[PDB]
């Protein structure tokens, strides 16, 4: 399984290490701008913490 290539669990979309487009969460996770709003809206436990 291609786990070496990251994905956005916030909405099952694509994601990459480049944080110029992807906003950095203060816990070190990346998500596209809109998804930063979506996630921060909930303030829920960051699922990305399971994958690194
Ligand atoms: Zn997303
Ligand atoms: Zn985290």
């Amino acid at each position: 399984e291609n786990v070496s290539q990251q994905n956005c669990p916030i909405c099952l979309e694509d994601i990459h290490t480049s944080r110029v487009v992807a906003h950095v969460l203060p816990c070190g996770h990346l998500l596209h701008r809109t998804c930063y709003e979506e996630m921060l809206k909930e303030g829920y436990r960051c699922p990305l913490c399971m994958h690194s």
